[PDB]
């Protein structure tokens, strides 16, 4: 069973903004999904302090980048807390609300699209590189999750049949034909070491056969 549900009408009207804006500084996206990740793995860091059986399902605190030239895609997988199906359907969506909104409002009042991640709906940045953007999720207190989607108001969650994560998650970013620098090696390493270069995880930047 796949479920699809429309956007909040701030979120579907940010995202059309991300998809038509005409804005050349793309690698950006890069360091907002890493900050998320990190935030997942701060999360789970201080939950696991008062109660340590929550790492039971993966002690592993990093983020791997594996870019797939053949698949022309580009995924990010953290061990961090993961998200739950109410995180992935209500709880994010409702707190990105506000942010949206405000970004918005300091769009127009003059500043530009990378200063997303101080709105705290960086996510959204993905949509400047990708198509179609698939999140696989699994929180300690729920089952393994698939969300997507290719903007245009709507986006599904099913449980995920692939292969069993532990916890964590795993953002696939499916590349606009135009945005396939973004598969290089020394590309990554560069937006890696000029924005994320200080992120209290290892990166590992995994390397095509
Ligand atoms: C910020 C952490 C705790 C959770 C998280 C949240 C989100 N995220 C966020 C937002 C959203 C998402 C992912 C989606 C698919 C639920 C969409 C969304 O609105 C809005 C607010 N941001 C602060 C975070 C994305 C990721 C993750 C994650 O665990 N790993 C990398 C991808």
């Amino acid at each position: 069973e796949v479920e699809t549900f429309a956007f909040q009408a701030e979120i579907a009207q940010l995202m059309s903004l991300i998809i038509n804006t005409f804005y050349s500084n793309k690698e950006i996206f890069l360091r907002e999904l890493i900050s998320n990740s990190s935030d997942a793995l701060d999360k789970i860091r201080y939950e696991s302090l008062t109660d340590p059986s929550k790492l039971d399902s993966g002690k592993e605190l990093h983020i791997n980048l594996i870019p797939n030239k053949q698949d022309r895609t580009l995924t990010i997988v953290d061990t961090g807390i993961g998200m739950t199906k109410a995180d992935l359907i209500n709880n994010l969506g409702t707190i990105a609300k506000s942010g949206t909104k405000a970004f918005m409002e300091a769009l127009q009042a003059g500043a530009d699209i990378s200063m997303i991640g101080q709105f705290g709906v960086g996510f959204y940045s993905a949509y400047l590189v990708a198509e179609k953007v698939t999140v696989i999720t699994k929180h300690n207190d729920d089952e393994q999750y698939a969300w997507e989607s290719s903007a245009g108001g709507s986006f599904t969650v099913r449980t995920d049949t692939g292969e069993p994560m532990g916890r964590g998650t795993k953002v696939i970013l499916h590349l606009k034909e135009d945005q396939t620098e973004y598969l290089e090696e020394r590309r990554i390493k560069e937006i890696v070491k000029k924005h994320s270069q200080f992120i209290g995880y290892p990166i590992t930047l995994f390397v095509e056969k």
